[PDB]
């Protein structure tokens, strides 16, 4: 990597560190001390999740490069113009600097007479303008590749599913909090704030939006089954993704019936609980048996792992396995809380804590999914 | 060159940038109108000048390496473990971070039980301990070399004068504001300081200290004349450095008069003006003709410059000549003002704005001095 790239990575990291310390101090001492904080870190939560995801994805790229996993060939990339982990760190640091500046501007109202609620819009809009910038200036190859991939993923059944499409769609499952926060931002900027006072910091559709990434992966799996006509690897995981639909709709029904105090609430509660188990198991086993390929028959000397191990220490696997089992359930509940009103008290704390943990779980999942895809042609993308 | 070195350089740069911005913002939006901040400025000015000197010296190292000026040969350094400009940037960034943290602690008092007069002491003690660290960590080779060179410089007439000794003595001649500020800090922390309050302040020997680097250079060139038995250029250089003694003693006599009313103020003022012109012209002509080697009639198309030039543009040399004239006169006036009390108003402002300018003048001087050392073997160090 170029020396200036490493310098910019370090510069962005240092600015981000100092701005995080300043942000913590300003929040502790001089935020409002009485008004509220929740509407602020629910708009900024999605941006923070995106920055964290980019940083962890740079870590993933470094791990794949060191371990010998050919993620360039798996993602169908040219081995001469791809992004290193340095560039991912650089993008994450720059976006984190913008996020910290926007949040500090929200904290420090007397900066100007400009309303506070325009600061989030200046951030996310910039994140759009950076992404869809057609001037061929900043990471134009990678940005155009990502835009094409997003178009293919969101128009899911009408395109052949390569590894990149499935990977991005399955990672949108971990980033669904971003979509929920976008919906919340639309609702807040349509019906909540006053648009004339500094009320950015205050003194049904949601359930359907929660299942959008699961819907994309479900229709992708249906398309894969249609193309390949293999019932086992392409319909079992379709049911795995549909368990998310069932859990979300049962949680929504429970919340709606409990809002009116109906007698059917219980007859739904247990149902949701059952699916809360099934989904949590259905996604978990696929993570450990199909995504990662562990618990193989020909384990050999390695215990509970496969015959071939790419990463230097097998211990990295075992904790990861535990981590997955710990966080998969933590993911599942994090959905039901976010898409419904299951916990009118708390809930925001639970989602705000579990969403970074879900991104971390996806980050850990990437290592071994790519390791499996490299060693054995799992997913059958050739 | 190592990637982590560049990362740390960038990290310290970013931290230093954000800390400077927060520092100026605090200075604008903190402090007390009644209480002055001049002792604080005069205490931290030396550290700021040292950090600026290290940054500009890293720039000098980069310029020498790019231009082919073999500074390792003339400095008599080890060609296998010499310091790079990245490491100088690293040291400058780390020391700047510490300097900014101590200045912020003086501004934003973090602990009410810790008085705001140990932070300057803590910063300078940390600098001293970093320099004289006996363990083989944190640039131990370079620090030991610098300590040995400083010992040789401050015991000048007893060691054979190599290039490094003379160069470091000239750097001290440009940095004598650091010695003046250290003397002022010693006097302040012994005579004028209310140790019973947590605030940093309340709402003859100096002239001798002013001539320490000039005396070191004078005895160095006298030693060189004694060793080589050549009147030119060593005795001429000795006279050049003694012009500083004459200027300082006449400024001191002028300041002693005009307050005790001895009616001999005008003659001392005239003598000080004469020796101000003499010292400025002497040093400027030595820089242009002897240090840099310019104005050589054995040149070609290079008007007013030498025959052979290693820096890419000839405009650099003309800009250097203009800035050298201006900053030589500025250095002379500020070295006269700092050593005395001839300006009841301003003076501190003029010294504070001229000391970094003298550091910058020495930074520009290093380029062409080492260009002439590398090309025509000036100084005759062989
Ligand atoms: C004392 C600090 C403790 C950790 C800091 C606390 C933060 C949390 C933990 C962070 C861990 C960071 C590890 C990254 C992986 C290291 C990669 C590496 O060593 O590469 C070698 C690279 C060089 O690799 P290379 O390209 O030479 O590859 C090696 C090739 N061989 C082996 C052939 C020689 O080193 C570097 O140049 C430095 C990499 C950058 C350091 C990572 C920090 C980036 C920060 C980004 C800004 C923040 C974004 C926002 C974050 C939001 C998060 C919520
Ligand atoms: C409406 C919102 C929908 C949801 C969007 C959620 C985020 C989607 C993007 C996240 C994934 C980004 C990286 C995935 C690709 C990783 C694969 C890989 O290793 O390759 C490196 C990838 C691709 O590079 P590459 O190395 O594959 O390129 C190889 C070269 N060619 C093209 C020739 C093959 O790197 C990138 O994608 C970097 C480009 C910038 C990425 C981030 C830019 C800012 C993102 C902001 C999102 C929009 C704003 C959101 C806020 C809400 C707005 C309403
Ligand atoms: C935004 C506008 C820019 C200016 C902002 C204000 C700063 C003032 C001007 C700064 C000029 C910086 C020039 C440095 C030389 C460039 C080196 C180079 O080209 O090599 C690339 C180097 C790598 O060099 P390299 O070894 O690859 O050499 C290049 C030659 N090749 C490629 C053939 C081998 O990349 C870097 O890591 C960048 C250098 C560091 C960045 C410089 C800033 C350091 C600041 C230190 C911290 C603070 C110190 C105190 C502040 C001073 C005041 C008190
Ligand atoms: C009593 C007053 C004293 C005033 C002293 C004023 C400062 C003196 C030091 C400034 C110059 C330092 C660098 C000059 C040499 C550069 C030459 C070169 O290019 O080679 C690289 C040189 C040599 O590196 P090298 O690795 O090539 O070493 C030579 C190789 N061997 C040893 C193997 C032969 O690098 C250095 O000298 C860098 C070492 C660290 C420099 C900074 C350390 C901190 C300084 C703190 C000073 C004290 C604080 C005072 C605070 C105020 C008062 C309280």
């Amino acid at each position: 990597a170029p020396a200036w790239t490493t310098f910019r990575v370090g510069l962005f990291c240092g600015i981000f560190i100092v701005l995080n310390i300043t942000l913590v101090l300003a929040a502790v001492f001089k935020l409002e001390t009485d008004r509220s904080i929740w509407p602020l870190i629910r708009i900024y939560r999605g941006g923070f999740l995106l920055i964290e995801f980019l940083f962890l994805l740079g870590i993933n790229t470094y791990g794949w490069r060191q371990a010998g996993v050919n993620h360039v060939l798996i993602f169908e990339l040219n081995p001469r113009s791809n992004l290193s982990h340095q560039h991912l760190f650089e993008i994450a640091g720059f976006l984190g600097i913008l996020w910290c500046l926007s949040l500090l501007a929200c904290f420090f109202a007397p900066i100007s007479v400009i309303p506070t609620y325009v600061y989030p819009l200046a951030l996310y809009g910039f994140m759009v303008f950076f992404l869809i910038n057609p001037t061929k200036t900043f990471y134009y190859k990678s940005r155009f590749w990502l835009l094409k991939l997003l178009f293919r993923v969101f128009t899911a059944p009408f395109h052949k599913v390569g590894f990149a499409d499935f990977w991005l769609a399955d990672q949108l499952n971990s980033l669904s909090v971003i979509l929920m926060d976008l919906e919340y931002m639309i609702c807040f900027y349509s019906l909540e704030l006053k648009w004339d006072e500094s009320k950015g910091l205050l003194p049904g559709v949601r359930a359907i939006v929660q299942c959008i990434p699961a819907w994309l992966r479900f229709i992708q799996c249906l398309r894969r089954y249609r193309d390949t006509k293999r019932a086992f690897p392409h319909l079992v995981n379709a049911g795995k993704y549909s368990t998310t639909f069932f859990m979300v709709t049962f949680a929504a029904l429970y919340s709606t019936h409990k809002e009116r105090g109906h007698s059917d609430t219980m007859v739904f509660f247990y149902l949701w609980i059952v699916f809360y188990i099934i989904s949590s198991c259905y996604t978990l086993i696929w993570d450990l048996k199909m995504d990662w390929g562990l618990f193989d028959k020909n384990a050999g000397e390695n215990t509970f792992l496969r015959e071939e191990i790419v990463y230097p220490q097998k211990a990295y696997y075992y904790c990861a396995i535990i981590e997955d089992v710990i966080l998969r359930f933590a993911w599942t509940i994090q959905i039901s809380i976010t898409s419904t009103t299951l916990l009118p008290h708390s809930g925001d704390i639970i989602a705000t804590v579990f969403a970074p943990l879900e991104v971390f779980r996806r980050f850990v999942w990437n290592f071994f999914r790519l390791e499996n895809e490299h060693l054995n042609n799992c997913g059958e993308f050739r």
